[PDB]
């Protein structure tokens, strides 16, 4: 099943797979995560 992150907080990124997904990932953290900004 679809599992993901309705919304995304002030601050993170929304970016796309080189297949087509799509992912989330932190400029100041750089961190990578999935479709889920990880803040910290």
């Amino acid at each position: 099943g679809s599992s993901g992150s309705s919304g995304l907080p002030p601050g993170w990124q929304s970016y796309l797979s080189p297949q087509g997904r799509r992912y989330y990932v932190n400029t100041t953290t750089n961190e990578t995560t999935w479709e889920r900004p990880s803040s910290s």
